[PDB]
């Protein structure tokens, strides 16, 4: 168990940009700017700086080359300079390894923290930033499947009730969740900026960094960039959705950039801002819990996700989840899922839904 | 093979309704009625007359109380009255059992002729038909997944080839088809109307109809339709969907009414009028065939069918398909299916795309 | 009045192309390539070609530069070869100016006839066109307003009554029109393809063009041309709209070009295939029939139309319509028009709805 | 000008209700619940509830049987209980009246503070709600037009400098603003939230409500209103719309209810949390700044708000306002506005835009 800090906790605003390394930077730059249609803020050989349509900030993802790909940073900006310090004693109470750049460690970036968090996450915590031209009307550039903002992470992590806990001392609130009758969480989305979550715990082996997700206007938006992945003869790349989520209640989709890092396009959740917000406990069995409409989860998603770097550039060692595995219990030949409580009919044994 | 007559063809306008026998008039009133939208042009105890919101003849499906849920009739509308009488001397010609009733087999309808055609489905044409208020302006009456037309049905049949040319000489363009090297044709789409098809065959054990289709104005109207099948916990009556087609390069969506009759919503498929349209064949490899996203085709979709009746009320006895599956030729443990033509990566052998 | 030829009238299909004399051909291709995304089929330094996304006959659109904008030819596709020879003969009998060219009157089209017709409009006929690649899935190419197809023209003629026999005689036919108590037509609206209309008679000085129309899949992409116009400070191009139709019931945007030639931008409009399709008569003084929610009809949209060439280039003379102006018996100083018949709530006297 | 208390200020979460008294209860229902297809939370012959579909306090809406139409209270809702302590603190040391009832003012809420604020406007601060279930997720209950969420009111006030700075000093921070080169404000955007506001200061006489605001989730859910509205004949209650907003840049639509309160319907507006988000800043004269499109704004608009009342129920007085008015500055007789700055072309002198 992780113990609650007595230094006060940084005022975190939400999540900001992500800095992943890539091992191609040309491939990776046609993924995201050609297919996806995100904003240069700048670019030279060693990286790619990022920005969603409707950023002010500098940039939302960086792109790293490097190696082995890898999450490099998962980066939330503060409220007040102020709170890169708090950030800075709150981390050091916790005995974690921290480092402080007033510079920043990326271009665009001021005074800046990063820390190894208790979970072997490499956490970024900033305030100042280089304002942008924020390209919310710019119409004259707006793609059929324009990506508006970037909108949350999501974490792999063994035991999901030891990091909500740190989370929620850190002032991140617990919107939804996925239990069984036997007491085993297997999921957690936690916010601080009033939508539905800023980051979220997927029950697995990690560290592991198992996507960061990006939000369109409209559901059309998000149909645009499958029929255009179909048209570019990449449709192997599409993942799993498009669909409607149980949890969240979001329009969805997964892809996988050309280092297997997995992109979430996402849309229209609700809004969580207010403290006494209703928390949703969703059944593990609940087959409309993933998808709203039954469609099987397919099975990479519950098994890949990325690798993530400590400070000094190497990969974390990866932890095995001892608890029940969310597949196992659904799909695996032991697991079974329900469409109605109780109710045999449209119930689903050793196999998953839809007839896989 | 079956001859081309020398009685000339009757002027087909375009598919209007299908007559179901149902076992359960009520819970199929539900589906229908409740959970579709569908608009009721009159009902009583024995049957339920439905439209969609645009259409101005009486009905575009008519729902019969019965013994053994199967499909009674697909009906199409002819041009003049006097394509009636064509319409009965060319199925004559060809060997065909007929029956006419000056008044019709259901309500609203006029002069009619029913057949049982050449692959054994009980095909409908008349002129004559009442006209109903067009609803296609009551907005106040519009809901979020409403169905605005009858577009086509699908038959699934032997030999495709053999039906295919039968209603060529019948006089339906074929618009696109899905073929092999090895020469085996799986299934054609063929239209009157100038969408891409008013029916269809698909390859398999028939005669069997393999669904009816309604179109939705937008994409999220066919949205709504899973949302809100979720929303009532019937999502294991969704079958396959939503995607967006390869072939027709329509939206959709497959569900299944209380009886297993298969209902497809379908939307933006585009102009084939021309005489010299250009036909698109497809190979039975390309995994973006049918869905346009790579998405698999459940099995079910392949190997469940409505059955069709006889003039007498009989179920059709099905007849075996001879040459290759397509669900065996692509998923099967010997078939295989690719993403892009020669490239092994983003292939699959013996095992459907996505991971199942 | 016409006559009705003894000559068989030729078979059409569906208004194929308009070719459109336009000053400047650089600042036009920036309207229609830059700002609408039309595809280009072929250009050079007289012409340019523009096919939209679904088309795949060779062109939708010839500008063709010249020293009087004005609109030069507007093309009907027939079904086969000999209806241009049809067309020639009919013409003839009506003793119109006809000209036909075996080789064309511009690219990608083969033997067409050219004539002068009755109500002194240049109406080309013919069957034969360069196929060229059909885009209609290359979401690749996908912009967020993408004109998926060449709808409608939109003729201004003093009498239409008289242009309304003329081209019922020739196949088409009224879906909708407006009139008033007193038995003046005010505009009437048929068709050939099965959508509310191929071409429509707006009553006002004529001959002239009214406008040219396309269509689009669905609102937001209209919705995306008018916010791409405003990002480029071009919205004082942006004519009437977007609203939805009274008549049609198509959700619309009209727009100007370069050299004041009128586009429509137009969907979902419904189906009227069946020879008995219901015609709809709109009273002139209901304030729903051209916008359904009401809103006002701009002036210039009762008085600007273009100029129509004779088949020698010059302009042809205009004649004044004698009839009650639409303009005038609505919106103008003694114009009314009502929200509900009779109800004094909701009328407006000698203005236009909303406080204009 | 107004003071800055010492009291430290109540932390505002966002607008949660607007308590409106209307005329006459059954005509109210019909238009917020039959037309709108607003949520019952409770009702009897005095009064009505209302909650938008993603809602989960007790109401959003309260309307109030009573003789004179007018504004009863806009509600905020505050972080904490303590909150409304310091509200009553802040307010009585502005020397503000206020009223203090520990059981609340309308049902469903607990502990709440009404005041008369210092611009005469009745605001209220609580915490306590009775929670009533959420609806996000019953597709079952959502219509083609749903209303999600309340999002910002708009209130009309003489001075807009000085209702800024008290409303700054309360927390709010200002988004967007509209000035001419003169420094004379015109109207101001603020919020709490993290929209572009949760209420604005629109400058004309009051204190007057100009209006409440509803979002929904895409831009078809606000054409579906206006549809239906022109379905219901009651088009003539569509007062302006619908559009796209130039300042904050969301698709909008302004209804009339059956006492004239001005509602809009409102959506995709952008994320303004950061505390250093850029401020912008319109002038006056741009025409694109109101309607995006360039389309006229309605007069009415300008000139009709509804009453407020005060603690005892009595009309407010209303107070003339000084500065110049948007209306004339703009549209009226010596109004100007433009397209592109110092272009005589699509500039309008003396008239609004489009011609009228
Ligand atoms: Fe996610
Ligand atoms: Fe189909
Ligand atoms: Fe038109
Ligand atoms: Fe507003």
């Amino acid at each position: 168990e992780i113990p609650k800090p007595v230094a006060p906790a940084p005022d975190i605003l939400r999540c900001a940009y992500a800095e992943l390394v890539v091992t191609d930077l040309a491939k990776s730059r046609n993924f995201y700017v050609d297919v996806l249609g995100l904003h240069v803020s700048y670019e030279d050989e060693n990286q790619i700086y990022l920005r969603s349509f409707e950023e002010f900030i500098h940039h939302n993802l960086v792109l790293t080359k490097g190696p082995v790909a890898a999450l490099k940073a998962m980066a939330f900006r503060v409220r007040t300079p102020e709170d890169v310090d708090k950030a800075e004693a709150y981390y050091q109470e916790l005995g974690c390894r921290t480092e402080r750049r007033k510079d920043g460690f990326v271009k665009g970036i001021g005074d800046a923290l990063r820390v190894e968090d208790p979970l072997g996450f490499p956490y970024e915590f900033f305030f100042e930033t280089t304002h942008v031209e924020r390209l919310h009307m710019r119409y004259d550039l707006y793609s059929a499947g324009e990506l508006v903002r970037l909108d949350h992470f999501n974490q792999v992590t063994p035991d999901v009730p030891r990091g909500r806990k740190y989370l929620e001392d850190l002032g991140f609130r617990v919107t939804e969740d996925i239990q069984d009758d036997e007491g085993t969480t297997y999921a957690a989305w936690m916010h601080r900026k009033g939508t539905v979550h800023d980051t979220a715990l997927t029950g697995g082996n990690g560290p592991r960094l198992h996507h960061v997700a990006f939000s369109t206007h409209e559901k059309h938006n998000i149909i645009q960039i499958c029929d255009k992945m179909g048209a570019l003869r990449i449709s192997d790349r599409i993942e799993r959705g498009p669909g409607r989520h149980g949890v969240s209640n979001a329009f969805y989709l997964y892809i996988l950039d050309p280092d297997n890092h997995r992109i979430e396009i996402y849309t229209q959740d609700y809004y969580t801002g207010d403290p006494d917000n209703p928390t949703i406990t969703w059944n593990v069995h609940d087959n409309q819990r993933r998808d709203w409409w039954g469609n099987p989860v397919v099975p990479s998603w519950y098994t890949e996700a990325s690798k993530v770097l400590d400070l000094d550039g190497n990969v974390q060692e990866i932890i095995e989840r001892t608890d029940d595995s969310e597949l196992e219990v659904t799909i695996g030949a032991d697991g079974f899922s329900f469409t109605r409580a109780g109710d045999e009919d449209g119930s689903y044994h050793g196999q998953a839904s839809k007839g896989f």
